[PDB]
């Protein structure tokens, strides 16, 4: 065995885990990272948004190409290789992984593999294959990240029976695919094997996909994607069957089918839990909640206060740039500064096609905190560089707090609708209202031309579309 | 003939015309649009950003799809049929007329066809075919847009000698093209021809493309298309002879070739000319400078206080997000409103592959008016969302103001690069600090992203990249 000594452990080498490393080293502060994997960049390099973003890319310009047909270039059906698909998609996260194993080394920063539990409120041991080794600590950053969601009935066991990481893996193309989640991650999923030539069902219990988003925004994406797969909403799967032809699926809700369905795979996406309870927290002191997240401070305090916690690991929404700015400040604060995590605004996207996006209060959200507001919207299908691009139907709406006139959110749909979220964030951070926003000059013609347009039409003064505010 | 008689007539339907007239509609003004075309829209919609966009998006798609081949998706060669690609075209442009025609009537502007000038101070002749039309007005706006430069020792009657207008109706595909003049213009129809199969040669006085855009930022670009194309820079045509096999192009300079060279067509994209000196201006007491602009101030007044000119007529840049901008300015004072124009930030994007998209200072102007400034740069070959998306090299950079610390400028080179500027041009209309970009949350992984990272090296903060700054 051996033991070491330093300021600050970091516990995972996600987003978070080594923002907060990279931070702690850039500020003077001598800081080990503990991971379990082979690789640095957790979920998000190795299992998560990159590996899908590649594959997500793949998937749109087959689409894309497909589309030229009826307009004049034919290119016909693609010959497809998985196999190197696979080899491009591990190129483009080892390519990545590097980078993040060179730069830990640029900034002295050590990196241990093992599995990290915590002894003592000071002591963290990590048994890794190299040995045993204990760390000693002044101040330690948990960020241990999550893991899908599994459920009992459902044979995990069988190698049909997916996970996000088994999806993204493209072993086969399954001739039909059941989706079980009409969340993100199984959309996107569902987008990229269509485009490889699966038929796709989804099944999910609430009445819309993206749960979270508007109703008039993902009606619009609804319309679009119910062409392609077959949308079983408010439907819900009892029984799952592993037998030798396939999984037969039983579902009951109002898109149930009277029999058992065969599927050839089915992808559970239903959610993902904390890793809160699986570190040996109450060792150090550390307390986790039932549900399996450690509960932290403006700061990212624990209740012990030389230990904190970031990403995942402490709650919604669990997404990667969250991570990130946490580890941060996290950093910072244990380097002495006096600072703080309160963002008003996370972003969130979709990356279908088309894409969903949306940042701030949702109409949802303020319709319930009584917040009383007006809306705007664009439609796409006035916007030249819409139609132009082949991608006619999408929309773009602002969220105004009807007497400040302030911005307070914001949604896209369409093709590239996520690269618009930048100017939208930005504008409800720095206060903007709809003039602010109005009378900036946008490129034409843009997408993101729509946001000012949007803006324009909430101060009645539009002229690229029908005006009823103005006599 | 026939007489009419209206508070406003406005003179031309290109996009700062008809914004002008819709808002004045809006306002309650009675309102008379004097157009010679058949469409409204003008340049922009029928022959200009419009066509520009569609066939872009077509050649994209094209060359996204060939990149996959190594992919593991190989879709071969395509089929095309380039008069159903012009019938695509002809469809997405007549579908926008259409509702500009449409809106046009909803807002009861009367639109009146023929060439119209100006008779006396209040009081402008159209002859269109219908007739003799002659119009009073209390208020004149004067949109009459440009036209594209024709050198005089060029045989531009022989059809093989295009100007952009040619360009865009597909008439054929050079098997050998030359481009003259590296602006944008040039720049984007190099890029739709090549995706069809023309060899592509560009010839260029200045010593690189974009003369406007900063070096660093071109540098990535022409490393780009330099293998696409055949840049000739710092090289001038002297002479165009028409022949039975050809056009024949003598060029002298630093990449000229000894002999004249052959070439199946030449791309005449020098620039454009204001047509201030084709309305009789001077029979209204409006006065046209000597280049063909007819000056206005921040309320668009020609030195005839109730005469206005907005749009390409007016200066640089010929923009169309200009155009409709004044316009509503334009508009907003006749109707007795108390506004202004004047943006502290006008966009500019080269919608080439990469784009090159920049807006507010760039370096070069700073450097010149001796703003003392510092740049932040977010090399793409760090970004998880461009290595996915097989579009690796690209840069987003931020100027800042070395002691305000505000941002003043920015520029974007590569893929979808141009919907990145609504975040930067927003920014510096707010005056945003590097921390108040910095601190936004970012969605990830986007490519806008790479906007909040470069001023993350602004602050020194950044941990996406080897940080120098912070020790
Ligand atoms: C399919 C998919 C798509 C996604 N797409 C997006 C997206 O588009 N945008 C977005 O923002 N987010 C996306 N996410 C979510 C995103 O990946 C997570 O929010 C992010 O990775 C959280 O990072 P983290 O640092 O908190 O945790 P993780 O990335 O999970 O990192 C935790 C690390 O700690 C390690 N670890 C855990 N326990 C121990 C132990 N005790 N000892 C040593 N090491 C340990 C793990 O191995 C892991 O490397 C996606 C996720 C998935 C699954
Ligand atoms: C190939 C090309 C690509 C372009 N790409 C972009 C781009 O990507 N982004 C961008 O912002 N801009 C782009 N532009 C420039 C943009 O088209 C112009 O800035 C814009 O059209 C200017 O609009 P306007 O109303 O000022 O003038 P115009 O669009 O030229 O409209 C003037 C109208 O007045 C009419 N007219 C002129 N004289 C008379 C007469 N005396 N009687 C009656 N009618 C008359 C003309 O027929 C015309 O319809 C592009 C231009 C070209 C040529």
């Amino acid at each position: 065995s051996t033991e070491i000594k330093t300021q600050v452990v970091v516990l995972g080498a996600g987003p978070a885990g080594y923002s907060a490393a990279f931070r702690c080293a850039d500020l003077g502060l001598e800081t080990v990272i503990v991971e379990r994997y082979n690789t640095l960049g957790g979920v998000c390099l190795n299992v998560g948004c990159i590996p899908s973003k590649a594959l997500l890319h793949v998937a749109k310009v087959i689409e894309e190409a497909k589309a030229l047909a009826e307009h004049g270039i034919v290119f016909g059906e693609p010959k497809t290789d998985i196999d190197k698909i696979r080899t491009w998609k591990e190129k483009v996260i080892n390519q990545l992984t590097g980078g993040l194993a060179g730069m830990a080394k640029g900034r002295k920063v050590k990196v241990v593999n093992g599995l990290g539990k915590f002894t003592g409120a000071n002591t963290l041991e990590v048994e890794g294959e190299n040995g045993k080794t204990v760390i000693n600590f002044d101040n330690a950053i948990i960020a241990a990240g999550s893991r899908p969601i599994q459920l009992p009935f459902i044979p995990h066991e069988d190698p049909r029976i997916w996970d996000s990481t088994d999806a993204l893996e493209l072993k086969e193309v399954p001739e039909r695919l059941l989706v079980m989640g009409g969340g993100i991650i199984g959309l996107e999923m569902g987008t990229v094997y269509h485009a490889l030539g699966s038929q796709i069902d989804v099944v999910e219990m609430f009445d819309q996909v993206i749960p979270a988003a508007d109703k008039d925004i993902v009606k619009v994406f609804t319309k679009r994607i119910s062409k392609k797969f077959n949308l079983m909403l408010e439907t819900k799967v009892t029984a799952v069957e592993a037998k030798e032809d396939g999984i037969y699926v039983t579902m009951e809700g109002k898109k149930a089918p009277a029999e058992p369905q065969r599927y050839d795979a089915v992808l559970v996406a239903i959610g993902r839990v904390p890793n809160g309870k699986n570190l040996d927290a109450g060792k150090a002191g550390v307390e986790v909640d039932d549900r399996g997240f450690i509960r932290v401070d403006k700061q990212l305090r624990t209740n012990v206060p030389h230990i904190f916690a970031i990403g995942d690991i402490v709650g919604q929404p669990m997404l990667a740039h969250k991570g990130v700015h946490e580890g941060h400040v996290a950093a910072e604060v244990i380097a002495g500064k006096k600072h703080y995590f309160d963002p008003k605004v996370i972003p969130s996207i979709a990356y279908t096609e088309p894409e969903v996006a949306w940042v701030g209060l949702t109409e949802k959200e303020a319709k319930e905190k009584g917040i009383s507001y007006e809306t705007a919207t664009f439609p796409w299908a006035a916007s030249g560089r819409a139609i132009a691009s082949d991608c006619a139907d999408g929309m773009t709406k602002l969220i105004f707090d009807k007497e400040s006139h302030r911005v307070i959110g914001g949604a896209i749909v369409g093709t590239n609708g996520g690269e618009l979220l930048g100017e939208i964030g930005l504008a409800i951070e720095m206060g903007c209202d709809a003039e602010d926003i109005a009378l900036t000059i946008h490129a034409h013609p843009t997408l993101h031309e729509s946001v000012g347009l949007a803006a324009e039409v909430f101060e009645g003064s539009i002229t690229d579309l029908p005006n009823p505010k103005a006599k």
